[PDB]
DNA sequence: TGAT
């Protein structure tokens, strides 16, 4: 057992180092928490360790470092065979460790590498988003920590003495914040059924109710709007659960959650976004809330369908086009805008769906209709 | 709390 395979921290050491409030001063250290395990996942693990190392002054001593040195020698003790190892790591690797364990991994073809972080590190800079996308290139897949994580984290590897997992407040919005901010830097492409199927504009037949949005942004520079090539990519609406949010985040809730996070400066700035269902009553009026508070942003709506919420939404819609967002009805060249731009095509063009311009018509009469109410 |  983990119990007798490593040391167990002190739970206040767990708890205030991976906290994962995204922007977090004061840490001085990198844990690391690993697991190695047989191509087989479900029996207990071969070796368990917990790694700590100073984030400055030296990488060298960072755990990932620590990781690598002590799984060499200890291959070399144990009979070769295929392993998969798990991190959970308090703070995501450095440009340096990043590019060391990619190295390694890509190197290697028996061993795979999932490595959960409980925070991002330094993801607003470049070389550090740049050293996360090598990572993931040479095969390591990276996620962020969420509950179900945390509690395991706390099982294995922390001094609990059979207490349970307690979560600090705001666990949830911070994990779908930063899984968005992965998904970011790791250029993250939706998968091309999964586009076809929920920007598809026929009239709705299936029992899922779930929201898909595609976000991008542009700058005012000279008159004139240009790429923000920092800010693009896609998101979906979050399903209830009491151990994330209990009655669920919807998809423009947790858009309007980043735009604050990417700490845009004074410019204008107009801020797009494509998604599958317009939205409610709730999320329009939030969406009309920050248009009102953030008058350097241009908010601009395209939605594949209507989504009518058996209450307010049209008048949401209304509100939301007074107080100065663009709404319009997806049409042929943004559908095929976010297939060539936020999918993963291949290379493969964008084959439209029967009645495409047709339902794009009636929608757009529909939505027409609503405001002018 | 934008974090030697
Ligand atoms: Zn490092
Ligand atoms: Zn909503």
């Amino acid at each position: 057992q983990i119990r007798n395979m490593v040391e167990p921290m002190d739970p206040r050491t767990f708890v205030s180092n991976f906290n994962n409030r995204p922007i977090l001063s004061g840490l001085d250290t990198v844990w690391l928490c690993c697991e190695v395990k047989t191509k087989d996942p479900s029996g207990p693990p071969l070796d368990a360790k917990i790694f700590q190392g100073k984030v400055y002054p030296k990488a060298k001593y960072h755990p990932e470092m620590r990781f690598l040195r002590w799984f060499h020698k200890w291959r070399q003790l144990h009979h070769d065979q295929e392993y998969k190892v798990t991190w959970y790591v308090s703070w995501s690797p450095c440009t340096r460790c990043a590019n060391s364990v990619a190295t390694f991994l890509a190197k290697d073809p028996k061993v795979t590498l999932t490595i959960f972080v409980a925070r991002l590190y330094y993801f607003w800079k470049p070389d550090y988003q740049q050293a996360l996308r090598i990572l993931a290139e040479a095969g390591a897949t990276m996620k962020i920590m969420n509950y179900n994580e945390f509690q395991d984290c706390w099982n294995k590897f922390v001094d609990g003495r059979g207490k349970p997992f307690k979560p600090w407040n705001n666990l949830p919005k911070h994990y779908t914040l930063l899984q968005a901010t992965l998904g970011e830097l790791l250029r993250h492409l939706m998968d091309p059924g999964t586009f076809t199927s929920n920007f598809n504009n026929k009239p709705w037949v299936s029992g899922q109710h779930e929201t898909y949005l595609c976000y991008k942004v542009e700058r005012l520079h000279n008159d004139t709007w240009v790429p923000l090539n920092q800010h693009r990519g896609f998101l979906r609406n979050q399903a209830p659960n009491i151990h994330g949010f209990p009655k669920g985040r919807h998809a423009a809730l947790c858009f309007l959650d980043l735009i604050p996070f990417w700490k845009l400066d004074g410019q204008q700035y107009r801020v797009t976004c494509f998604t599958s269902w317009s939205p409610c009553f709730s999320c329009a009026q939030e969406m009309a809330k920050f248009i009102s508070n953030n008058e350097h942003v241009s908010l601009c709506i395209f939605a594949a369908r209507i989504y009518d919420d058996q209450g307010r939404y049209q008048e949401g819609l209304r509100t939301l086009h007074r107080d100065g967002a663009k709404i319009a009805m997806m049409n042929y060249s943004e559908f095929e805008y976010c297939w060539d731009t936020f999918v993963d095509r291949q290379g493969r063009p964008f084959q439209p769906w029967d009645g495409l311009d047709e339902h794009s018509q009636a929608l757009s009469g529909r939505l027409r209709a609503i405001l002018q109410n």
